[PDB]
């Protein structure tokens, strides 16, 4: 304990602390609901509690923020970024002081987007104030006779920044000292100057040896991928499309297999083989493998499908992976439980490219006893769309799920197909899960993605892992909604459990969207409303302005909530009864409730019992 580490090329004494261990209970192992082999761990490298800072280091953090350091930011630092080098180059040409116009023609026009955000790095100090005149190189004899001569503020700012004095700026500001005492350097790519002539930033970073997300990706790309690679990088959207990996070369080898399996060139079947650029002499990882595509929306590869995947066993063959491309792109109901069930007992990779137009996750993989699991749930479209859902039990014994190849961002043009992993944010249980009218199996899956596996980066979605993902799981993201639109028995949240074993040390989970099975113009709920859960449904609530959503499979059932049985409703019964309108955009037409003609009719605001549509 109390070792020394080089934070910024300079050795400093630090409170480096042990990385947490993910405690896996025997209930997780005995219910078959842990990750199946070598439990995944999020923080592969240490946190820093504090660095005992010294002037020798906080000086270098300024020299780095000014110069661009000597790493990834070495070219967008505060006094050698791209815009500042276009001015400092032109100002060294011999032209008279009127030449600021030639830099004005370089801050509008095609450069207009790049100057406005790079100017703002200085403009938080460079504005009209008495303090700036100390921070020019030697121009104290050139500024106060020139203020009235610039033809616009967009000239005067350029003549400012081209003549700031680098050796004056060696001072870190207060907020970026506390982040350095926590062990983080300023990132030169976002450093900016404040009014007192001192440096802070919109962004920081740890030293790379202690960088959690870079060390997680540098491990997961090395072990879990089947086709491993050494970098922290995501795959590019076109490497996702072309079935190709960093450090691997892909051969199409289809035509020799076409001689054996009678598929013609147009059919939407290809074989490819991946081999490494350098083979690895070690045991236990592939030096080559096969990827078979099945472009199922071509039709020919959907007729020639189930028989093919099994022919590719009985020929005496050992395929590493499959690319079920364009699932549903030509007709939305397209069935797959037979084809996706046809696979071996061990699978290394699956690329399932779902259609955005289908949104149809038929992926009940039916417990293929292990996947070494480059199980990737990719799409050719809007991968954040709130209609995406997955069955959690369908992943039970897959060792990893692809959540590194996330590519979607604001850049891409309208007319080209991006490709990315899905941000799954809802769970879709299906009709065989609620087996004999008991919640036993749904409480394995609904504990799987909320506790037993909730330190893996896939069982998380649109908040990622939080602070200490292996020890305070209550802080992590989780899939924020339930879809029961395919399991006809479930009328409510009854018998579902959302805190595991130690209810103080992790937050009880909550949900935000709930879709329920329904078919007729009404929805009928009977008397489970006394034991149905309210406190599960409040939308990540701190006193939240927004509301949860409740939906139905048929989207138009306005008539009423219908109610049956002898039982008179308790205090909690009125609470749960209100939540079926309060959260229910399909049904906020005046709170109408049809109690059947039997029993007391004990309420004020409730209807007769007849329900025929006019």
């Amino acid at each position: 304990r109390k070792q020394t580490i080089t934070i910024a090329g300079i050795e400093v004494e630090a409170e480096i602390e042990g990385p947490p261990g993910f405690v896996t209970h025997q209930r997780d192992k005995d219910r078959k609901i842990s990750n199946p082999t070598k439990p995944y761990q999020n923080h592969t490298v240490n946190k820093i509690l504090s660095v005992k800072v010294t002037d020798k280091l906080k000086e270098q953090v300024a020299k780095d923020a000014l110069s661009g350091g000597n790493g990834y930011d070495e070219g967008v630092g505060l006094f050698n970024n791209s815009i500042f080098n276009v001015f400092k180059e032109e100002f060294n040409s011999g032209k008279e002081l009127n030449d600021i116009l030639s830099s004005l023609e370089s801050v509008a026009r095609q450069n207009s987007g790049a100057f406005q955000n790079t100017l703002e790095r200085y403009k938080k100090m460079l504005d009209s104030n008495n303090v700036i005149n100390f921070l020019k190189s030697e121009a104290q004899k050139e500024y106060p006779k020139l203020k009235s001569k610039f033809q616009t503020k967009n000239q005067e700012y350029i003549w400012l920044i081209a003549n700031l004095d680098q050796s004056k700026f060696t001072k870190i500001a207060s907020t970026s000292e506390k982040y350095l005492e926590k062990g983080l350097t300023i990132s030169p790519r976002s450093a900016f100057i404040n009014e007192a002539g001192e440096i802070d930033s919109n962004g920081w970073g740890p030293p790379d040896e202690y960088n959690t997300v870079t060390s997680r990706l540098r491990r997961d790309n090395s072990e879990y991928r089947v086709f491993d690679y050494d970098e922290y990088y995501s795959r590019s959207s076109d490497r996702i499309a072309n079935g190709t990996y960093p450090g691997w070369v892909k051969e199409d080898v289809s035509e020799p297999y076409s001689k054996k399996y009678n598929f013609k060139a147009s059919d939407g079947i290809r074989f490819s083989k991946l081999e490494r650029i350098n083979p690895n002499p070690a045991k236990g990882k592939l030096n080559s493998g096969l990827v078979l595509d099945l472009d199922v929306s071509n039709d020919e590869a959907y007729r020639r499908s189930k028989e093919l995947i099994e022919k590719l066993q009985k020929d005496g063959e050992q395929i590493t992976s499959y690319r079920i491309k364009n699932m549903g792109e030509k007709n939305s109901d397209q069935a797959f439980k037979d084809i996706l069930g046809a696979l071996p007992k061990d699978i290394q990779q699956l690329e399932l490219f779902f259609s955005d137009k289908a949104t149809n996750t038929a992926s009940l993989i039916a417990l293929e006893n292990k996947n070494i699991k480059e199980l990737s749930l990719y799409t050719s479209g809007n991968s954040l769309k709130k209609a995406w859902s997955y069955n959690p039990l369908a992943l039970r014994n897959t060792t990893w799920i692809n959540t590194i190849d996330y590519n979607v961002s604001a850049e891409y043009s309208s007319h080209d197909k991006i490709t990315t992993r899905i941000t799954f944010n809802t769970l879709a249980f299906d009709q065989e899960d609620f087996s004999n009218g008991s919640y036993e199996r749904i409480n394995d899956g609904l504990r799987m993605v909320y506790y037993a596996r909730n330190n893996e980066p896939f069982f998380q979605g649109g908040h990622g892992p939080g602070l200490e993902p292996d020890k305070k799981l209550g802080q992590n993201s989780y899939p924020t909604g339930l879809d029961f639109s395919r399991v006809t028995g479930i009328k409510s949240l009854k018998g579902l459990r959302f805190d595991d074993d130690l209810d103080t040390s992790n937050e009880p989970r909550k949900i935000t969207e709930l879709t329920l099975y329904n078919n007729e113009s009404y929805f009928e709920i009977s008397s489970d409303e006394l034991n149905e859960a309210n406190l599960q449904h409040l939308s990540t609530g701190e006193g939240n302005p927004e509301k949860p959503k409740i939906h139905f499979s048929n989207g138009n059932n306005t008539t009423s909530i219908r109610i049956s049985g002898k039982t008179l409703l308790s205090d909690e019964g009125r609470r749960n009864l209100d939540k079926y309108f309060e959260y229910n955009e399909s049904l906020r037409n005046s709170g109408k409730q049809i109690q059947i003609p039997n029993g007391s009719d004990e309420l004020k605001k409730q209807l007769e019992g007849w329900g025929y549509k006019v």
